[PDB]
């Protein structure tokens, strides 16, 4: 009975199991421990991962991704209709329910939300599969805490169409507090802060755990900032460096853009364990090599205003839970994002020096957490 723990994320998906006491975040047949929540249609075939975000500027008008923003929503929503002005694939109504209109082997077909995402979730079931060596059923999968019934149903459906029996839905701010075991701390009750800062949202939850109970108090944050705005301060950075270097834009070439997005992207991780970072692409444009470099201080600034604001939504989400900064025992740190030394020393200076729980991999806290989770339920 081997049940995996899974974070559909809104950019990367996550996928771990726990056995004999430790949690093993699944990395795939490359050694990448993440999937891009990316699927891809073409002449011939149904591309998911990394194979169809590497061809996404080939390919933009069948390449889809955010289903996560769609999922469990109905077609006049808001939300929805704000957002399909942003992306470059069809969205077509079905009856009140948002389908994607793509074209896949010479065919016009139509997927749901759920359908999109259970094809990311098929994907993680191999890549535990080629890992454990077994069939794999069981799974915990998580949602933001802010989702409602229809979205958590539907992305559980999302799991039974990928062949998964899905344990439980749980919030992802409550796996990762579960991941750093913070309902076992036997004691009086207490107030934790979930800092989870990704690629595409930022989310502020704010949990009492009261004889082992969680219990959400607060949410605050922003569903359209994470670390694709921060690249995208780069490649704006870059493409104005360029011009003025070669008086030439790039800005019309998709391929181009795509390749300085996805160096600038590596950079940016770089710079969270280096002060420095280079940039190295042959023919970028017109023939024309772009090897540059960029420092942590250069890249703190182009952001500046960005890392500042997450802390608004900080206080909101305390002003909403009525609790002083002081009340907060425990501050977790989620999210790729927040491995960046400027965020971290925002958030523990607004903390007055105060430790972050940080040990576990933040982008890979959710999925631990689920991993836990379901063992305890399988
Ligand atoms: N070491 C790093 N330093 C800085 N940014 C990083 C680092 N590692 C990953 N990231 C960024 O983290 C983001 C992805 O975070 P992740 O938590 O894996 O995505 P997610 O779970 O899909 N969250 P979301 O998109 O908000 O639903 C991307 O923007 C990455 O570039
Ligand atoms: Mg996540």
């Amino acid at each position: 009975s081997p049940a995996v723990g899974i974070d559909l994320g809104t950019t990367y998906s996550w996928v771990g199991v726990f056995q004999h006491g430790k949690v093993e975040i699944i990395a795939n047949d490359q050694g990448n421990r993440t999937t891009p929540s990316y699927v891809a249609f073409t002449d011939t075939e149904r591309l998911i991962g990394d194979a169809a975000k590497n061809q996404v500027a080939m390919n933009p008008t069948n390449t889809v991704f955010d289903a996560k923003r769609l999922i469990g929503r109905r077609f006049d929503d808001a939300v929805v209709q704000s957002d399909m002005k942003h992306w470059p694939f069809m969205v077509v109504n079905d009856a009140g329910r948002p389908k994607v209109q793509v074209e896949y082997k010479g065919e016009t077909k139509s997927f749901y939300p759920e359908e999109v995402s259970s094809m990311v979730l098929t994907k993680m079931k191999e890549i535990a599969e080629a890992y454990l060596g077994k069939t794999v059923t069981n799974a915990v999968v998580t949602v933001p805490a802010y989702f409602n019934d229809s979205q958590r149903q539907a992305t559980k459906d999302a799991g039974t169409i990928a062949g998964l029996n899905v344990l439980r839905i749980i919030n992802e701010p409550t796996a990762a507090a579960i991941a750093y075991g913070l309902d076992k701390k036997v004691g009086a009750e207490r107030n934790v802060l979930i800092f989870d800062l990704g690629g595409g949202t930022f989310d502020v939850s704010i949990l009492t755990i009261e004889d082992g109970i969680f219990e959400v108090k607060s949410t605050a944050g922003d569903t359209h900032l994470g670390g694709e705005d921060f690249d995208n301060r780069m490649v704006n950075h870059f493409i104005a460096e360029f011009k003025r270097k070669h008086k030439k834009d790039i800005s019309e070439n998709k391929r181009a853009v795509r390749r300085l997005r996805t160096a600038c992207e590596r950079a940016k991780r770089t710079l969270s364990s280096s002060t420095q970072a280079s940039i190295e692409i042959d023919s970028l444009y017109e023939g024309i090599d772009f090897y540059t470099s960029i420092t942590r201080a250069r890249f703190e600034e182009l952001n500046a205003d960005l890392f500042r604001g997450t802390l608004d939504p900080v206080e909101k989400a305390l002003r909403d839970a009525k609790l002083d900064k002081s009340q907060i025992h425990d501050i977790v740190l989620v999210g790729g994002s927040t491995r960046i030394p400027k965020i971290q020393k925002l958030l523990q200076d607004f903390f007055n020096g105060k430790e972050l729980n940080k040990s576990i991999n933040p982008d890979e806290a959710v999925a631990y957490g689920a991993a836990v989770q379901a063992a305890i339920l399988s």
